[PDB]
């Protein structure tokens, strides 16, 4: 996701997480707001750009070696590599914070943590194809732009009505009511189901595989042909808004059932 799009996220994690989880991550990050996951969310793309982040430039996807639209999946040992993923990326951060939350090492891993639950749900990021879709060019209400960078940023944006810190947060509070009371509230108890602290491949992997099931039903199911020669501001946003709406409030309240599983290890 682009900047909105990873705010969304973690002010929808922050309206989830336990009181002590919360104050859990506050220590950690050294920020004490009202928006210390929402402030911080952005920090995996910044770091990645740095001389000393830029290893890390590969933790924010998975190349899924899949054959869409007809047929997605991933596959942990195929799609990783050996310059490491999302999914291999969430298990090295995690244990760091069941390991050593105290250390010197809990402040990146936590702000990984958070950053990389949110680009594991951006369906694009689980994808081999085109370097996750950046390399196909689309026009985009007049603009021309690329496919990774409507999912992330401008269809997004353009649902929230903005793109600012305090636009994300009325993004989310709209997204945290239709879990609570509105209509994911029958669908997300199963957004849970297999998480498992101690198998951070495992429970990463059913959020990736979840996401990727959208590149075939919704991404590119209208061809490649439609997608280079149509303007992707109007049907395909309308049906793309409530596909990507669904994958960043799924994103937040898993983000927030795997802090408070973190914050709770007895020590
Ligand atoms: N194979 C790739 C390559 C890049 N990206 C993401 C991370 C980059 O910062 C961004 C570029 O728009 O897209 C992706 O998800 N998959
Ligand atoms: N994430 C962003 C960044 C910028 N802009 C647009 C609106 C700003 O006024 C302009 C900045 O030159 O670009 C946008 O819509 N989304
Ligand atoms: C785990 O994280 C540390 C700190 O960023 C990094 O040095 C190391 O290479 C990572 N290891 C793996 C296996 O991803
Ligand atoms: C997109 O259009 C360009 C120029 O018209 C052409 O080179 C290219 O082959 C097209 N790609 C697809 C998948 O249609
Ligand atoms: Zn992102
Ligand atoms: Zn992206
Ligand atoms: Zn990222």
């Amino acid at each position: 996701w682009g900047n909105l799009g990873h705010e969304t996220v973690a002010y929808i994690a922050q309206s989830f997480v336990a009181s002590s989880t919360e104050s859990f991550c506050q220590n950690i990050l050294g920020d004490d707001s009202t928006s210390y996951l929402a402030n911080v969310a952005t920090w995996a793309n910044t770091y990645k750009y740095t001389d000393a982040g830029e290893f890390s430039k590969p933790y924010h996807f998975i190349d899924a070696q899949d054959n869409p639209p007809q047929s997605c999946g991933v596959d942990y040992d195929r799609d990783c590599g050996s310059a490491g993923c999302s999914i291999s990326a969430i298990q090295n951060y995690t244990n760091i914070l069941l390991e050593s939350p105290n250390g010197s090492e809990a402040l990146n891993a936590l702000k990984f943590v958070v950053h990389i639950i949110g680009d594991i749900h951006q369906p694009l990021h689980d994808e081999n194809l085109e370097a996750g879709g950046n390399g196909i060019d689309v026009t985009y209400d007049g603009e021309t732009t690329n496919l990774h960078h409507i999912w992330d940023t401008n269809m997004p944006e353009e649902a929230a009505g903005g793109y600012s810190l305090s636009v994300a947060k009325t993004y989310a509070d709209l997204l945290t009511e239709r879990i609570k009371t509105g209509t994911y509230s029958s669908k997300k108890d199963s957004w849970t189901d297999g998480i498992d602290i101690k198998d951070p491949v495992s429970t990463s992997m059913i959020w990736a595989a979840d996401a990727n099931t959208y590149v075939c039903s919704t991404v590119l199911d209208d061809g490649l042909a439609y997608i280079n020669s149509t303007d992707l501001s109007g049907e395909y946003y309308d049906k793309s808004q409530p596909v990507f709406e669904e994958l960043i409030a799924k994103a937040g309240y898993r983000l927030a059932a795997w802090l408070d599983l973190i914050a709770s290890q007895p020590s």
